[PDB]
């Protein structure tokens, strides 16, 4: 039993799962472990338990919280049904409450209750009145007595009303039923009893949960204080950024168990948007071509060409020595066509180019001119129909010529110098569709919690309204007229005869960067000029979009036709008219988030609604989901630094990068991946992205929601590993094919995402560092991506959401000298490095070590901020860290010194050549300097011997003004300084003790005693790592 009944307490649990007998069932128990019961005395232990129980029964609305209606009832003195369990030492009831078992029994078999109360498979319950029997039957709470009024509770209240019609009830009305329990404190046996139960929900309908956070989805870095502004209003106006998780909480009361949920998103931006659109292709009745032109086939992102496409009565193209044989065929009221389509370029070519492969023409029946379509087919029925090529060097000429009825004509293309690129551009109230899905479980029924993708790689429908409208002229004979699509797109009718046809169209792909040529959408329309009462010249049209894969142009859906006439009573006439047009593009997976900003739909005005479906049980939300679309900056800081933060090993200089777009997942170590499937939604099938946890990529097979799922082996596995060299970098492993379907938190890989098309990223983001002057960097030319494990920190106790990821990036740099030239087995230890998780090791030598320098770039990880700010280049930040000089210093203790005393110290002074005690130098030679530390280590390497300095002259200006130059020898040396090594005082502090020696100074000149010795003694030292050269001096002084 979860959670556990204390020592003579109460508690409720509803009876749930495979086999339970009906719903709205509740059992409550009273634990009776404290004393001892037998058969002489269990009538009275049941009846004392069971008088002392008070039930309380509500309905609430859903959303809001608000009670609706209450009652509190208590068990009757007789009639009841109430058990004892030997076993488990507990008394029991079970009471029904909900339709249709609110005022008749139910039978629940012992071989159910057995998850709950164990004991009852080993001996049979005590009844009430003594007796033991094999099942077990409910109190109906239409029974109970109301202790508002000392009898039976009404059939007419409004609860047990509720109760008994719930069905209707929670769908109508929102209403939810929630019942809990108490005991009233009494003592039996000399043990005491007390306690109240937790509440349960018998029924509820399937919504999102409004309670706390109004909207239904949150993010949890904005409930914490973390984003400035944005942190007033995170109850109620959710924001996230284009590829991330935001979290959400539904109720469900019919699911047990595990539940795939599928969702549905709806995206929309104020105001209509200005859309820039490329031609694809041009279809014509060859009397619509002009005469001569000049073409050459543009070449698309996908490799795709662009087309011409003639139509005529012709069954074959003739070109003098060249025949061309036509693509396909259709007909119309007996009446035969043929479809030559053709790729102007670089040789006359007798295999297909690429395909197109299935192609609606519409046009008007002669009988109502309601609009008709017949699909293209080739000579033999398949659909596919392939694609020619003609052309030559530039400036060579074709000419084709053909039939319309019964007048021929001729065309005559020349071979372009340069690519023909045609743009319409329009503006349109665009709107777009997506749909996911996830699989969710629980241990807090009936809540399910989860998060969904703000944007999901699946096909997005774009779709949105145009106008289309004519101009004509109508004669006796013939007629003309003019279109306008799409803004400035423009089509035109050479003189069409009474009771003829004439065709034309365009196919049209969006114009960007990335994306152009993998999807398209076709209008071809065709004309129709007769005379009935009136003469009507009328026009149908089809609306088709496609898409491209492995070089098929290929139709996904028909839209419905549209049709416009023009009517004249009058022999002569100009008239005019106008239809609404439609437009929709069909995403390709990998390309779904760069389309979402291209076309403007993704950006900080834009909002989207959601809906929710249970794969299981057929329901869906009876409420929406709300949130809205953001896109941040990023930004780079360091915290102050001197040259303490350089000298000893536990000492390291911060840098905090800034940018809440780089956190994928809400939870810090988080990863996920995605693939595309067909899912259930409503009644229908249709392609999502499905979420799986963890950091496994899959392709799965079948329809999720039904039996047919199943996802196979892992295609991939992502880790993070410890690696070979010094210290030990921490760098990602696995196939990096994949990367496009990955997600975690880190900048170094995560800009792949959804944001990788022809197999190369979009934007190549993330962190950059150069190092001077030893030249290093990463990433460098053969470094993977995901180099180094840099993740974000973690929100601290006082935030209402714990543990949950912040956006600062903490990234700690340490410049160090004293363990270059160290060896760890073959490696040696010079240049730039990467340590444990977030940290950077740069090593230099001595002489380099002041004005060495780190240079940090940061370029963002997300394509929006990319767009949105490249004018302005908000989209890099740059930091530099240096390592700055300082003064040394040399100088015996006091100006005077006295002869009197046999040694004289001489103190050196420099910060940076301070470690951990004990370290020390040596002097000898030529006066050179020695630095040792042996317990000096830094991510377990450890100091090695440096050469630091030199003394450079030591000297005594006399009484008589002569100046002596002691020479430095290993003999001279040895007995100016007595012990050859100097100590370092305390930790950290560099500053050195050293012992220049009078006793021997004297010896060492042969200089008389004292007696001439009234002089000045001289030292100085030259230090590589600042540069600079010390001096000291000390008046020698005795009574003179
Ligand atoms: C989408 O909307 C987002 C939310 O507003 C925008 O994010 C914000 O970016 C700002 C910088 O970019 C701005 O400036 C460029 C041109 O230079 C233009 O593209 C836009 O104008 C764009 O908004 C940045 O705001 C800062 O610059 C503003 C200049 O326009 C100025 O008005 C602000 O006052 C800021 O100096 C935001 O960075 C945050 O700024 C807030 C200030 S406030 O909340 O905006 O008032 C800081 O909060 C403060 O923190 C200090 C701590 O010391 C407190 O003392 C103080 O009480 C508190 O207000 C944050 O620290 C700082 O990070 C940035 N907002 C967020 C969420 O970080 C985004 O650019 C818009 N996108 C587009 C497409 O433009
Ligand atoms: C694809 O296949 C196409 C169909 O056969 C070829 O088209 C033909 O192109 C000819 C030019 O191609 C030649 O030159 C290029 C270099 O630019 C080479 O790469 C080719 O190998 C080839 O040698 C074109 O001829 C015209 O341009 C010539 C320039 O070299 C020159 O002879 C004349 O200036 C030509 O006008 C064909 O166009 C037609 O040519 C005939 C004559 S002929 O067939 O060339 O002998 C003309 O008839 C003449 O009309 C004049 C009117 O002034 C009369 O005075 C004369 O009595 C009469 O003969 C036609 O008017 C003219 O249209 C052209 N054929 C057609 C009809 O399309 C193409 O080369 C192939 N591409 C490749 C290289 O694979
Ligand atoms: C907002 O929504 C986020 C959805 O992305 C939620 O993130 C998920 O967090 C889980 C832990 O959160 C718990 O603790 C926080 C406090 O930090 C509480 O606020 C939460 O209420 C909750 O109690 C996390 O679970 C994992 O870590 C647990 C340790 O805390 C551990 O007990 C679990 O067993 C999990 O390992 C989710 O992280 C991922 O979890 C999946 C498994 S599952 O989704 O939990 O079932 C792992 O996948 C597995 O990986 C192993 C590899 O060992 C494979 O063998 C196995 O096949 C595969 O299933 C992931 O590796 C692991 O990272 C985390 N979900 C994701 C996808 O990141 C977040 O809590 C929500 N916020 C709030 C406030 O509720
Ligand atoms: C383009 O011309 C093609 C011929 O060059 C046409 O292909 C022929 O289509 C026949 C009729 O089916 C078509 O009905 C409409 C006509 O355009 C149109 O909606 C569709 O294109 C649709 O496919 C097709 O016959 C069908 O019915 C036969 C019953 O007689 C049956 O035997 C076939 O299996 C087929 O379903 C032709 O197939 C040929 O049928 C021959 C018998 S007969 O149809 O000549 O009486 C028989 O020898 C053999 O089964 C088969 O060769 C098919 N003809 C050829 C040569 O493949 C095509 O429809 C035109 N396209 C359009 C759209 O106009
Ligand atoms: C369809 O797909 C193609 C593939 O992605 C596009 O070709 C690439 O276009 C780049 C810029 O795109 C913009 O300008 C086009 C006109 O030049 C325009 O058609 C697009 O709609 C879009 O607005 C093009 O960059 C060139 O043009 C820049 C002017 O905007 C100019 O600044 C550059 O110097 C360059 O001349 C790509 O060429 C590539 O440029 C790279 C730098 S970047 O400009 O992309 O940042 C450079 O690293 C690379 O070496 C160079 O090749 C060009 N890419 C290729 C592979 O050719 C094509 O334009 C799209 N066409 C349509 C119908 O819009
Ligand atoms: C690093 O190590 C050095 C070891 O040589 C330290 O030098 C010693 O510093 C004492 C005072 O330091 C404090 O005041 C500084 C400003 O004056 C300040 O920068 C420091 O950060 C620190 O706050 C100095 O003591 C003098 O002042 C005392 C009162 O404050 C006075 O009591 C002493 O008699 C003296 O006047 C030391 O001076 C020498 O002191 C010898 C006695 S003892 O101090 O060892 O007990 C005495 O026999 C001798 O005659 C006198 O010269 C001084 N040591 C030396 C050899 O000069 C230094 O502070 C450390 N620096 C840091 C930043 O850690
Ligand atoms: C397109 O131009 C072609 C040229 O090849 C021409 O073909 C002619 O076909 C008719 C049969 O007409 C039937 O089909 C068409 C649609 O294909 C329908 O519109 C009609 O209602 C009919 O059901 C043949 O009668 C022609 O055969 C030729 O006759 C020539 C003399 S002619 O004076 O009769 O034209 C002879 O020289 C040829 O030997 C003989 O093959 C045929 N015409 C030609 C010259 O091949 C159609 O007229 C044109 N179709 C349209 C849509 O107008
Ligand atoms: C720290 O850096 C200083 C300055 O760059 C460097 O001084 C250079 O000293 C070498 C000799 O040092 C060698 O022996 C000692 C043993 O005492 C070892 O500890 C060292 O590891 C070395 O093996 C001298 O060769 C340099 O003097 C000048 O060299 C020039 C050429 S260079 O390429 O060697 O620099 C000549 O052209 C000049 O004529 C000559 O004066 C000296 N460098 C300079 C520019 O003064 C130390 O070795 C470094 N200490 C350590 C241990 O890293
Ligand atoms: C300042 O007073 C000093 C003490 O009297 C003198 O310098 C010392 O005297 C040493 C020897 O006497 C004379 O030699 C120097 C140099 O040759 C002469 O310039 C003066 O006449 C000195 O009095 C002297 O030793 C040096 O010279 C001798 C040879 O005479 C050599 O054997 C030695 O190797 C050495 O080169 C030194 O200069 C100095 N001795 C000591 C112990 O310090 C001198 O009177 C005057 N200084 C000077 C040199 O003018
Ligand atoms: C668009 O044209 C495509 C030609 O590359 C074609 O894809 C190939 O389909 C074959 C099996 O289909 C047969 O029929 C087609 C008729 O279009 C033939 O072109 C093809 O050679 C086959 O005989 C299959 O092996 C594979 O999926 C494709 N072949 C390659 C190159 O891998 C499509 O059938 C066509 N339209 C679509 C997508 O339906
Ligand atoms: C029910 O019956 C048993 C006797 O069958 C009671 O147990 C005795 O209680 C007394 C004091 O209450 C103890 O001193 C004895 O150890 C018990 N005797 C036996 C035979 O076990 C039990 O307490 C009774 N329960 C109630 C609530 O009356």
């Amino acid at each position: 039993l979860t959670p556990p009944v204390s020592a003579g307490g109460i508690q409720a649990y509803l009876l749930t799962g495979s086999g339970a007998p009906a719903s709205g069932l509740v059992l409550f128990v009273v634990n009776v472990s404290n004393i001892q019961v037998s058969s002489s005395n269990v009538t009275n232990v049941i009846s004392t338990v069971v008088s002392n129980i008070q039930i309380n029964a509500k309905t609430e609305n859903a959303q809001t919280g608000a009670t609706t209606g209450s009652v509190t009832v208590r068990f009757p003195t007789s009639g009841y049904n109430a058990y004892y369990d030997s076993v488990d030492k507990v008394v029991f009831v079970v009471v029904s409450f909900l339709y249709p078992y609110t005022t008749t029994s139910v039978n629940i078999p012992l071989s159910y209750l057995s998850k709950y109360l164990p004991g009852l498979l080993t001996a049979q319950p005590y009844d009430e009145t003594g007796a033991q029997v094999t099942s077990v039957s409910s109190t109906p709470f239409g029974s109970l007595i109301d202790t508002s009024t000392g009898q039976q509770i009404l059939g007419t209240n409004p609860v047990l009303t509720s109760y008994n019609s719930y069905t209707t009830q929670a769908n109508t009305n929102m209403q939810e039923g929630v019942v809990s329990g108490t005991l009233t404190s009494f003592t039996l046996g000399g043990q005491s009893f007390s306690g109240s139960t937790v509440p349960v929900i018998l029924y509820a309908p399937f919504i999102f949960s409004n309670s706390p956070y109004q909207a239904g989805l949150y993010n949890p870095m904005q409930v914490n204080g973390n984003l400035g502004s944005l942190s007033s209003e995170a109850y109620y106006h959710p924001v996230i950024w284009g590829r991330a998780l935001i979290n959400t909480t539904l109720i469900d009361t019919y699911a047990s168990g595990s539940v795939p949920f599928t969702f549905q998103l709806n995206y929309s931006v104020p105001g209509p948007l200005t859309i820039n659109m490329a031609q694809l292709a041009w279809i014509a009745s060859i009397n619509n071509l002009p005469t001569s032109f000049t073409y050459l086939s543009y070449k698309f992102s996908n490799g795709y060409e662009s087309f011409l496409g003639i139509i005529s009565n012709s069954t074959q193209l003739t070109a003098g020595a060249l025949t061309i044989n036509p693509s396909g065929n259709f007909t119309i009221n007996g009446k035969k066509f043929y479809v030559y389509l053709l790729v102007v370029g670089s040789t006359n070519s007798t295999t297909p180019v690429e395909y197109v492969t299935k192609l609606v023409v519409e046009y008007p029946s002669s009988t109502n001119f309601l609009p008709q379509g017949v699909t293209v087919t080739t000579s033999s029925n398949k659909y596919t129909l392939p694609v020619y090529e003609i052309g030559g060097p530039a400036g060579t000429t074709i000419t084709l010529t053909g039939n319309w009825y019964s007048t021929p004509y001729t065309v005559q293309i020349t071979v372009g110098s340069t690519p023909t690129l045609t743009n319409y551009v329009s503006q349109i109230l665009l709107k777009a569709v997506a749909y996911e899905g996830i699989n969710v479980s629980t241990t807090q029924s009936p809540y399910y919690s989860t998060a969904i993708l703000s944007t999901p790689p699946s096909e997005i429908s774009i779709t949105g309204s145009s106008t289309i409208t004519a101009q004509g002229k109508l004669t006796a004979t013939s007629a003309s007229a003019t279109v306008n699509l799409l803004t400035n797109a423009t089509l035109t009718y050479e003189n069409i005869p009474l009771t003829q046809y004439s065709f034309n169209g365009i196919i049209v792909t969006p114009g960007y960067a990335a994306i152009n040529g993998t999807t398209a959408m076709a209008y071809v329309i065709g004309a129709l000029y007769n005379k009935t009462s009136d003469y009507v010249l009328s026009f149908a049209g089809s609306q088709e979009p496609m898409q491209v894969m492995n070089n098929n142009l290929t139709e996904v859906t028909t839209l419905a036709p549209f049709g416009l006439t023009l009517l004249a009573p009058s022999v002569p006439a100009t008239e005019t008219g106008t239809s609404p047009l439609q437009l929709e593009f069909f995403t390709v997976p990998s390309t779904s988030y760069i389309a979402l900003v291209d076309f403007g739909l993704w950006g900080n005005l834009t909002s989207v609604t959601v809906s929710a479906y249970d794969t299981v049980n057929n329901k869906l939300s009876v409420n929406l989901g709300y949130f809205y679309g953001i896109v941040i900056p990023p930004s780079i800081s360091t915290a102050p630094y001197n040259y303490q933060n350089f000298i000893c090993p536990n000492n390291y200089v911060t840098v905090t990068i800034y940018d809440p777009d780089a956190v994928l997942d809400p939870y810090p170590s988080g990863s996920f991946t995605t693939s595309s499937l067909p899912l259930k939604y409503g009644n229908m099938n249709i392609t999502g992205a499905v979420i799986f946890p963890g950091s496994s990529v899959y392709n799965p097979s079948g329809v999720f929601g039904y039996s047919n799922f199943n996802k196979g082996a892992a295609v991939t596995t992502f880790t993070y590993t410890a690696q070979s060299g010094p210290f030990s970098p921490v760098a990602l492993t696995g196939n990096t094919n994949y990367l496009s379907q990955y997600a975690d938190n880190n900048p170094t890989d995560n800009y792949y995402f959804i944001q990788t098309v022809n197999g190369m990223p979009v934007l190549m983001g993330g962190l950059s560092i150069v190092a001077s002057p030893v030249s290093a960097s990463l990433p460098s030319s053969t470094s993977s991506p995901g180099f180094m494990y840099l993740l974000p920190s973690a929100a601290q106790v006082p935030s209402p959401l714990p543990g949950m990821a912040t956006p600062n990036y903490n990234l700690n740099i340490y410049i160090t000298y004293k363990i270059d030239g160290a060896t760890v087995g073959n490696n040696m230890i010079n240049g730039l490095y990467v340590a444990s998780q977030n940290t950077l090791i740069y090593v230099v030598p001595n002489g380099s070590f002041v004005g060495s320098n780190i240079k940090l770039t940061y370029t963002t990880t997300d394509y929006a901020v990319l767009h949105y700010f490249y004018s302005t280049g908000q989209y890099k930040v740059f930091k530099t860290v240096s390592v700055p000089n300082v003064t040394a210093n040399l100088y015996f203790p006091s100006s005077t010194t006295p002869l009197y005393q046999l040694s004289v110290p001489l103190y050196l002074s420099e910060p940076y050549y301070g470690s951990p005690l004990p370290t020390y130098i040596g002097l000898g030679t030529n006066g050179t300097s020695l630095w040792n530390s042996p317990n000096y280590v830094l991510f377990g390497v450890s100091a090695v011997q440096q050469y630091l300095g030199f003394i450079k002259s030591i000297s005594v200006t006399l009484s008589n003004g002569t100046t002596v130059v002691i020479p430095l020898t290993t003999s001279n040396m040895q007995t100016l300084f007595p012990q050859l090594v100097g100590q370092e005082l305390q930790a950290c502090n560099g500053t050195f003790q050293f012992g220049i020696s009078i006793t021997g100074l004297e010896k060492l000149l042969n200089l008389n005693v004292q007696q001439l010795n009234n002089s000045i003694l001289s030292v100085t030292y030259h230090d590589y790592v600042t540069g600079e050269t010390l001096t000291a001096t000390t008046k020698l002084v005795a009574l003179s």
